[PDB]
């Protein structure tokens, strides 16, 4: 069993598939979890989402590597058996974009914040094929999110990184905060090296206000939590200013 140093442990209802873990959150929504070993530190988990929308599947975030991301696609083939229409990635760090080549090799259309695509080369990432842009209130410009179906993309402002984006799943109680939101038991906001400490708290609060009725908050490095994760994150970030 994989017992990560960062991220949730394995729980009943989880399915191991290769070195990845999959957990159903709702009839048409699953969380994907992949792991990276950090020397002297142990395993670090990263979570993303898989959404069944009619006759197609939509993915939020890659795994850490191409090989792990290919296994996401294999799991989808086995357990859902519908084509993957698109993937959205939520910022230009390895846990979210490290597997872009596996998606492109498979012919899957990929989307990221334009700024994420602009930063990807510097971050050692392969840029997505398409760029999302955002209104002043943070909501995606819909022409840049073609056929996103239930994925409702929101840019909350700079926080974890300047490019971080978030995704609500329409028709469910689920919203995905990515690496911006930490669970309510977190002791810190983690590594702040790329973070905007001035704007982080407001960005976290903006995420909460954008998806006011989501009751299950999914995040990159913790198990799903209640809305308290948002407020606790924002109050930790208040201390950075
Ligand atoms: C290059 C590996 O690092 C990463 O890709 C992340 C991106 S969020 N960095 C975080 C950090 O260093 O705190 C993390 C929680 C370990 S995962
Ligand atoms: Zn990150
Ligand atoms: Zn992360």
């Amino acid at each position: 069993e994989i017992r990560p140093t960062i991220g949730q442990q394995m729980e009943t209802g989880d399915q191991r598939f290769g070195d990845l873990v999959f957990r159903q959150l709702a009839p048409n929504v699953w969380q994907h979890t992949s792991y990276l070993d950090m020397p002297g530190f142990g395993a670090v988990a990263s979570n993303g989402l898989i959404v069944r929308d009619g006759g197609r599947v939509l993915v939020v975030d890659t795994a850490w590597t191409d090989d792990q991301t290919a296994q996401i696609l294999n799991w989808i083939k086995q357990e859902i058996n519908l084509p993957v229409a698109l993937a959205v990635v939520t910022h230009a760090h390895q846990d979210k974009m490290g597997g872009m080549d596996a998606l492109h090799a498979a012919g899957i259309a990929t989307y990221a914040n334009a700024l994420s695509n602009q930063l990807a080369p510097q971050e050692g990432m392969v840029a997505a094929q398409h760029s999302l842009t955002f209104a002043a209130n943070g909501w995606v410009e819909p022409a840049t999110a073609p056929n996103f179906g239930p994925l409702k993309v929101f840019y909350p402002g700079p926080g974890h990184t300047s490019d971080n984006i978030t995704v609500g799943i329409d028709g469910t109680d689920i919203a995905f905060g990515g690496c911006l939101i930490k669970d309510s038991k977190a002791k810190s906001l983690g590594n702040l090296g790329d973070a905007d400490t001035e704007h982080y708290a407001a960005s976290a609060r903006a995420f909460g206000a954008a998806f006011p009725k989501a009751s299950m908050i999914v995040m990159s490095h913790s198990a799903p939590d209640s809305r308290a994760a948002i407020t606790h994150t924002a109050r930790m970030a208040d201390k950075l200013r």
